[PDB]
């Protein structure tokens, strides 16, 4: 795709260099070739390359100081020229010699007054999975990322703005957090903060947001950058006293905790795809904050909601047990017809006092289903299940009003969805909590991958079992009497939850005993135990990280409860200042 | 709670320091600020802080020697002042400068005659989970715990009592055992014992009990402090001879073995919550003592009690097999009534010689149940089971006398509790012993955690299965005919111990085949194998430490048998002295 086009422009770049004697002598720094071409005609001194590059760009790429100096003496207006293509738009040779860390050639270009504010907006510089570097857009950003302490100072002396932002809004401090070598990126962060002696007014530059709204501290939390997180936390950390081995430590807790309705650090870490962002939860001020919110306010409000939900589902269950049924009016159509009862009409469903007790429970059920929709729809997996529950309750309400047959099908969905939603409240308990993570990763992991191989063995053998018994009498062996039942029976024989079809009083077809023996080996022995071996591996992986997974469950529940409860009902965690003379900020004390 | 109040008093402390110029200059040692405030008015020289602290307390906290000396020259009566709050009651600055290890400021306070006997009874010093340090109450105790060898000597030279006890009764030697850095605590133990040259009469101070009764040696065993246990065992260890690589070693065995009716080291280690106390059992004199008690006296007396219990339960079983039954008098009420026999009245239960043989076995059963209560009630898990057994035997005795119907329900409990109590005697065998620890940790571990998720899937699907078949004829498919049976059937279908409901001669409801397929996947495949994967992990953890767990089972059995058998029947283990001229102490010889 774009990779194929980037491959072709890279080969087109090397061709145009070989086609041009100037670009070739710029690549391989033959001084005698460059001297002859310039003492001749212009020879395309402003030659536009394949990448939009010039000759002075080329000597910058290939680390050719002696070539680049002769090209600057030849034409000094090339120093200001930007590279002109979609890949490398607005890139100067000052950008290139910075990235190549060519110390003598950056000093030479700054002597010829190369711009330090030149923005490199080409798509090879944008933050994308296709690019292997994200350095920003400015030369100061590029030198900060290749860890060149000598070049960042020279750019600042020549007037590079430390406050310059790229198209994503990131300053140079944001970009350093996005870098793979974190320990070098810490030291460059400390260097660039030291040059914010002026301009700390109107923003201190460690507090600038990007276009997502993130400061460098919140970006370190969101990106899973734990090394930069601990280093940024030192600024927000205050030592209160030291009593030998003890230390009382006061944490700032402003951007960490939900200071406003805008998403804080706890919500952004839960609502992100990055697995390594969850490593911020066992960092020190974040870990005791989550535990404090849960024990004081999270777990009491959650256990109340689980108790109310459990009483409500018991109420819904009893209305389904006592659903209005009467003896059937019509006669039995076939001997296969097994139905004895049918559901009452609306006019006769409510005529006794026991029907009035059920009516109260049915209204409590319907009112609860509306409140589930009013909480959840005006906006997870249990998110979908409780909406699917409340939808099924309203469907059976509509069928009750218009007297529609088949209320058993919305109720049966609603019974199993209503009671399996109680497993949501297992996360109030630490031992019970990651059990449902095991169930999710066994369903949407092991089952969804291996059901396709199971379904095709079931389809093969049920089709074989169907045609083997297609000529036989079903009254003796009716497991495969029609093709939907044959398919359901083979699924049950797969799971060994029904017995193998046997009638010793008749002769079964010869082909059955061979096919069922082949089925018993591949399906019940091999593939069934293969799946169980997978799910035991899922169990082992989730139980290994179960404390970390439970803590991530607690934050998501705390973020959700704080979002839905009133602010009077959820007090802010920690200790506010300003009655102790600390400002209006809410602090958290940790004694270690 | 108290943590929130401790957080607030810590912030209130820092405010009152900032409110006071004296306390602020005491915190940050500005000598010019302290000089001006004292050459002015008193300026609250006896200013009471938030923690009950004074200015001289503050210079002690923040390691301000130059501040504290000026404050002592200003008012020397502050040197004697205690900190006055619930957190830090009776704390002096001599306490603080000791903990901060400020060597020049402890010498200055002792020059101004600061008390070495001052007790710090505040709740921040008490042994509690809320506190991170337990240092005791005296300055000598505090210097011993921060490992300051130079300060403990200076306190002793000024008259600090090495025999001072805190509110828990602990001397300084007890407190050192309770310290996290054991290797430093060994060296401080050796230092403080050297200053017991005088006063070894009336107690040698390594033999002082605390209020629980524990000496430092027994506290090292109870607290799991194996490093201090081995070091204390050197004093109780006597080398008898050395024959090249051999060494005959005589162990004192006084506090280890049950010298009196007061609890010894073996009973205290079993009857404690700490898992690391069980690490004392594989230390040298304790390990060969337990093996000696078991092989000589433990295992023969235990195998006799297990043989007698096995013969007794066989006697109880045969009386239940032969329980008095007669043909039923009334007629069959419904076709669902299956009962053919009923239990006899008392007057006809004993009329044949075979009824007389059973009467002897029933009295042997009743006498055994009374003896179980007389041994166990005038005081574990098998502790509860054998009492629950003997209660069920007396309940069926009462029902036999008053001719109450339903003796089958107390007997059935008594049959399964009586025979499962034979698994108690599996610990007489090392290979069989930790099997019952696996069963306990699979029941009260894996089952009690995961039954709640299982129960709610059973409740959801049994309710669905009940309403699906609520309109059908039960004679064809009666698994779910009423709601208790539907719930029991779904439990059995969960465990795959009954087959899936099928009748191929009728049409089952459409909703059944979908719901049972959903049930077969989530319950029989996924959640059932999830539990088995857990219990296999419990099996793997218990089988890894199975020798250590079996040895802990042997001590508990030995402690229980010694407590219940007469002293003539349980001889003291090891070799008494005084016929070999060693004193009256009982020794144990170990050749290594
Ligand atoms: C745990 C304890 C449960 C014990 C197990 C259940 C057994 C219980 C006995 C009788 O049958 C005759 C009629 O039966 C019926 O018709 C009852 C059908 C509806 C019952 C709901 C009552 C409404 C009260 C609404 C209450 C608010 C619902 C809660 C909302 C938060
Ligand atoms: C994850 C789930 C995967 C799917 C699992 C299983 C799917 C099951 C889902 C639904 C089935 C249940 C719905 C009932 C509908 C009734 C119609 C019927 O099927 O039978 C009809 C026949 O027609 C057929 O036999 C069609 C089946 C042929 C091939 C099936 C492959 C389709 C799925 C491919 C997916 C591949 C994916 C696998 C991997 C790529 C009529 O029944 P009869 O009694 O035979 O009448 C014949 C009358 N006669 C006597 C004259 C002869
Ligand atoms: C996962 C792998 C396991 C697969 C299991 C087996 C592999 C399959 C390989 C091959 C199967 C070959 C099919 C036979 C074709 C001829 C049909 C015929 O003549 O039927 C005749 C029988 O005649 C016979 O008995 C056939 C001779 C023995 C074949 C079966 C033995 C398989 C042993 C395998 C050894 C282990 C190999 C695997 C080791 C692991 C007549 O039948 P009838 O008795 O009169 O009944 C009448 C009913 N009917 C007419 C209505 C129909
Ligand atoms: C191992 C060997 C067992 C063999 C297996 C059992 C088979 C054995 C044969 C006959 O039926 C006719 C009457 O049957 C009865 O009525 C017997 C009911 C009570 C039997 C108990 C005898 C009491 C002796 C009390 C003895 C003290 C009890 C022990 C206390 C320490
Ligand atoms: C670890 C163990 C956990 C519990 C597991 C299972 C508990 C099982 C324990 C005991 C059950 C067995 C005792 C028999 C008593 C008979 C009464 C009866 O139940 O049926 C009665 C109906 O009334 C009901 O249907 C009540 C049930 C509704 C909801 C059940 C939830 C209660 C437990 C919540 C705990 C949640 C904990 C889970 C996680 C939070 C009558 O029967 P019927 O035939 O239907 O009559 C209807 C007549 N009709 C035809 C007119 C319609
Ligand atoms: C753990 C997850 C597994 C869940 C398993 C299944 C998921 C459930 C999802 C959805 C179930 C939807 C319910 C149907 C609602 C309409 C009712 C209806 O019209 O009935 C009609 C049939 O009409 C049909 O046949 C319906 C069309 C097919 C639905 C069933 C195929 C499910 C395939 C799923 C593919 C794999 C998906 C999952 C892959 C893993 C009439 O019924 P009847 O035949 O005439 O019988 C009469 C008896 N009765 C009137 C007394 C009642
Ligand atoms: C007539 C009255 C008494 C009915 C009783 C009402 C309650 C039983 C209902 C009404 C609203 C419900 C709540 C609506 C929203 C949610 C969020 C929901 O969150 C998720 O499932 C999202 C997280 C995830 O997907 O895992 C969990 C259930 C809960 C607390 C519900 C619990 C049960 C509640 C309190
Ligand atoms: C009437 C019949 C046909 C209904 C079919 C039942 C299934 C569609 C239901 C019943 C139980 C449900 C499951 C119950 C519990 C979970 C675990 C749940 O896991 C989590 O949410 C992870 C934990 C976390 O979010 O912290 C994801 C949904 C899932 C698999 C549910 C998916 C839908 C299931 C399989
Ligand atoms: C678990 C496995 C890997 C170990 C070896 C077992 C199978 C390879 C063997 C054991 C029993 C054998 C079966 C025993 C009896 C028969 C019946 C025989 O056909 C008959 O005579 C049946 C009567 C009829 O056709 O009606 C065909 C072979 C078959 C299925 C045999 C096929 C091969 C089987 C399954
Ligand atoms: C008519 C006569 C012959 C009846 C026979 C009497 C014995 C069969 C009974 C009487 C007292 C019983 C003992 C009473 C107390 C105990 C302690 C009990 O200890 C525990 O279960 C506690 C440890 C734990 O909980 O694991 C184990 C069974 C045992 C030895 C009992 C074994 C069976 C004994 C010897
Ligand atoms: C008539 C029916 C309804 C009675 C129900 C039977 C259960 C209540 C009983 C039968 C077997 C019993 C179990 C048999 C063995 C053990 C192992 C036992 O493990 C230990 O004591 C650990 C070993 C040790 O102490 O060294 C704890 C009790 C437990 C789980 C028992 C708990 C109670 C159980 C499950
Ligand atoms: C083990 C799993 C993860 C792998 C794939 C198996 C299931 C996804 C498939 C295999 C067989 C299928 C069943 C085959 C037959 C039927 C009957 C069909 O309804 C009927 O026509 C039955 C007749 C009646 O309603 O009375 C409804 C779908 C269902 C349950 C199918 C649902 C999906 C099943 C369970």
């Amino acid at each position: 795709s774009w990779a194929q086009s980037r491959d072709e422009q890279n080969l087109l770049q090397q061709k145009r260099i070989w086609e041009s004697p100037l670009l070739l002598a710029a690549k391989d720094n033959d001084v005698q070739a460059l001297n002859k071409l310039l003492k001749y005609e212009d020879c395309k001194v402003h030659q536009r390359g394949a990448m939009g590059e010039t000759a002075l760009h080329i000597a910058a790429l290939y680390d050719n100081l002696e070539a680049a100096m002769v090209l600057m003496e030849a034409a000094p207006e090339l120093v200001f020229e930007p590279m002109t293509s979609e890949l490398y738009e607005g890139q100067t040779a000052l950008h290139i010699a910075v990235v190549n860390q060519n110390m003598n050639l950056v000093r030479a270009l700054l002597a010829r007054r190369a711009s330090v504010s030149a923005r490199a907006t080409g798509t090879a510089f944008r933050r994308s999975p296709c690019n292997l570097i994200y350095f920003g857009e400015h030369p100061l950003s590029f030198a900060a990322c290749v860890n060149s302490e000598e070049i960042v100072r020279l750019l600042i002396e020549h007037g590079a703005d430390i406050r310059a932002q790229d198209s994503l809004g990131n300053t140079v401090l944001h970009i350093l957090i996005l870098q793979p070598n974190k320990t070098f990126a810490c030291q460059m962060y400390n260097l660039l903060l030291s040059y914010d002696r002026h301009g700390d007014h109107l923003q201190p530059l460690d507090l600038v947001p990007n276009h997502q709204g993130l400061t460098p501290f919140k970006l370190a939390g969101v990106e899973g950058n734990t090394v930069m997180f601990q280093h940024l936390m030192q600024k927000r950390k205050h030592t209160q006293w030291t009593y030998g081995p003890l230390t009382s430590t006061l944490y700032d807790l402003t951007e960490i905790d939900s200071s406003g309705d805008e998403q804080s650090l706890l919500e952004l870490i839960i609502t992100t795809k990055k697995r390594e962002a969850r490593q911020i939860l066992d960092q020190t001020p974040v870990k005791e904050l989550v535990s404090l919110k849960w024990k004081r306010y999270g777990r009491p409000y959650f256990c109340m909601l689980g108790a109310i939900y459990l009483l409500y589902i018991i109420c819904f269950t009893m209305c389904c047990i006592y659903r209005p049924l009467k003896p059937r009016t019509n006669n039995r159509t076939s001997p296969r017809d097994n139905t004895l009862l049918q559901q009452k009409l609306l006019q006769e469903a409510y005529m006794t006092p026991k029907d009035d007790i059920r009516l109260v429970g049915e209204l409590v059920t319907v009112i609860g289903a509306i409140i589930i929709l009013l909480v959840e729809v005006p906006d997870g997996p249990f998110h979908v299940l409780i909406i699917t529950y409340a939808f099924m309750v309203l469907v059976t309400m509509v069928m009750r009003l218009i007297s529609a047959s088949g209320e058993v099908v919305p109720m049966s969905f609603a019974l199993v969805l209503g009671w399996c939603n109680v497993m949501y409240f297992a996360r109030g308990f630490q031992m019970l909590g990651p059990f449902t993570i095991m169930i999710q990763k066994m369903i949407f992991g092991d089952l969804m991958r291996f059901c396709w191989l199971m379904a095709v063995v079931i389809l093969g053998f049920a089709s074989a079992f169907y045609i083997i018994f297609q000529t036989e009498d079903p009254e003796e062996l009716g497991h495969f009497y029609d093709y939907p039942m044959a398919l359901f029976s083979t699924f049950e024989l797969f799971l060994t939850i029904i017995d193998g079809p046997a009638n010793y009083n008749v002769d079964l077809p010869f082909m059955y005993s061979i096919t069922y023996a082949a089925f018993a080996i591949i399906a019940t022995l091999l593939m069934l135990n293969l799946l169980i071996a997978m799910m035991g591996d899922t169990h082992w992986r989730v139980a290994h990280e179960r404390d970390e997974l439970w803590r991530a469950q607690i934050v998501a529940t705390t973020v959700m409860l704080e979002r839905k409860l009133p602010r009077c009902l959820w007090p802010r965690s920690g200790i506010c200042g300003r009655e102790y003379g600390l400002g209006d900020r809410w602090f958290l004390r940790v004694e270690d």
